[PDB]
């Protein structure tokens, strides 16, 4: 660890570092507006096919009140109201008499809505949903791309790791702002769905790499002793741009405004970003001793206070720079952690693209899910202050468990019970992600805790790929998506009971 002393000698808790934190805080704060985005652009309204009798005001014969013509006009679907996507052939006069048996019509006098939909806009004004009528056999590829963007997450970070060993860390950083910036800001111009998925896989890619860079600078010009911090700071600052979201869904509505507010701050990002100084320790590891001394004079005298030095007591470290599944313990405990993240990811990730069905108002609900992970971030610490890791991992994965069920369980009524529900689940998953985080740097040994993390982050990643995937599958069975997160949340949970040993703590 000789280059945490290099970094305390050029004054590891200065100006720089605050500096430094500030400005990855800009995009930390930015990044929850464009990940999760889709679930306000894509918010389903309302809506009905067209119908002639109903749509086309020539045809509204004056004596005849709008309630009833969508009574004749549409057949009741499952859920109490108009069904969505089907209309009569021919308006059923009959169904108007209230003496009428409501059961004479038939099946046979529907078909699927051919014409389109009218869809409401008193609570959206526009949605791409909307924009590309993506309901009732379409509504799958809602999810299919927040799938896809989470897919160009995965891909940005495999490539990006890949490329990271050639490439810089500051270029690459403002590159992928760049990136996302200008995709950000050309989906609002793409004319068809498909464009639309690849800009924002594209998107993702830069996302992805702002991740990678921004994460791996920090850490490297961060000393150990304050790495915890400065990433609890860093949670703060995601957490406050989560919340953000929802208010600043509330001040625009409008799918274009919100995606330009949130792709033109990375423009900004991107110029302060170049300001940023390189990686000394990736510097000297690719052989540049002259440029990574010249870096640590620069950022000492910037935080107010000798060659051949630097490089050869690092040179050990920098050369030191299998088992976990050939040996019976750790394969198993390996396995499990992967099973653990990949469960927790799906129903984290499940929850979060869910908005939309866990709340009518889902500003709402944004809001306080940025702020109940910030009151499950002191609760954490208070948890472990007291308790242990492994009961306090398996016990809250289960009460987010049973608050996904219990929200299945909930009437349409009584909104704030439902919420409450749904907010306390969301806080459940952070206290179990901060958790987890911590876990795994306790359970693996330093040689494995790095090999460990790799496999574990992407499996993860993997995860977050599936599950909106899954959410793909309400479609056919309404109830599956909750169902399953609740399920597999506490078959981890036994997962953990069972399989993850008690530690000395
Ligand atoms: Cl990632």
């Amino acid at each position: 660890m000789a280059f945490s002393k290099l970094l305390e000698q050029a004054g590891g808790v200065g100006l720089f570092q605050t500096l430094q934190v500030l400005t990855f805080i800009l995009p930390c704060l930015m990044i929850p507006s464009q990940m999760l985005l889709e679930n306000f652009s894509a918010a389903i309204p309302g809506h009905r096919c067209w119908t002639h009798m109903l749509d086309n005001g020539s045809a509204v014969s004056t004596n005849m009140t709008p309630k009833a013509l969508l009574t004749i006009s549409i057949p009741p679907g499952p859920n109490q109201g108009p069904h969505q996507c089907r209309r009569f052939r021919q308006p059923q006069w009959q169904l108007l008499d209230p003496n009428a048996t409501a059961t004479s019509w038939s099946e046979a006098d529907t078909e699927p809505c051919v014409d389109g939909w009218v869809y409401d806009r008193s609570v959206f004004t526009s949605t791409i949903v909307a924009k590309w009528d993506l309901v009732c056999s379409s509504q799958g590829l809602k999810p299919l791309s927040q799938s896809i963007f989470m897919s160009g997450i995965l891909v940005g970070s495999f490539i990006w790791g890949l490329l990271s060993y050639r490439f810089g860390r500051k270029p690459m950083l403002s590159w992928c702002c760049l990136q996302l910036a200008v995709a950000g800001t050309s989906t609002i111009f793409a004319p068809t769905f498909v464009i639309y998925c690849g800009l924002r896989f594209v998107a993702a890619f830069g996302m992805a790499g702002i991740f990678l860079s921004s994460l791996t600078l920090m850490v490297e010009w961060t000393t150990t002793s304050r790495r915890a911090v400065t990433m609890t700071v860093v949670g703060c600052a995601f957490s406050a741009g989560q919340a953000a979201l929802g208010g600043l869904a509330f001040a625009l509505r409008d799918w274009r405004t919100l995606q330009l507010a949130a792709s033109v701050p990375f423009f900004a990002i991107s110029l302060i970003s170049w300001w940023l100084p390189e990686s000394a320790r990736w510097l000297i590891i690719k052989g540049k001793p002259d440029q990574a001394l010249q870096e640590l004079r620069k950022v000492a005298r910037i935080n107010g206070h000798t060659i051949e030095v630097l490089m050869s007591s690092v040179k050990e470290e920098v050369a030191s720079a299998l088992d976990l599944f050939c040996v019976p313990v750790l394969r198993w405990r390996s396995c499990a952690m992967l099973v653990v993240n990949f469960s927790l990811l799906i129903s984290y990730y499940g929850l979060v693209f869910d908005l939309q069905s866990l709340g009518r108002d889902i500003f709402l609900l944004q809001a306080l899910f940025g702020a109940v992970d910030f009151l499950g971030r002191a609760t954490t610490a208070l948890l472990l202050s007291f308790l242990g890791r492994r009961t306090i991992q398996a016990g809250s994965q289960a009460m987010a468990g049973l608050a996904i069920l219990a929200n299945m369980l909930v009437p349409q009524d009584l909104q704030t019970l439902r919420v409450v529900f749904a907010v306390l689940g969301k806080g459940c998953f952070g206290i179990s992600l901060t958790c987890l985080t911590i876990y795994k740097a306790e359970l693996f040994p330093t040689p494995v805790r790095m090999t460990a993390d790799g496999i574990l982050h992407t499996v993860g990643r993997l995860g977050a790929m599936m599950g909106p995937l899954i959410l793909m599958s309400r479609q056919a069975l309404p109830l599956l998506p909750p169902l399953l997160y609740g399920v597999i949340s506490i078959a981890s949970s036994l997962v953990v009971l069972f399989f993850l040993p008690e530690t000395q703590g």
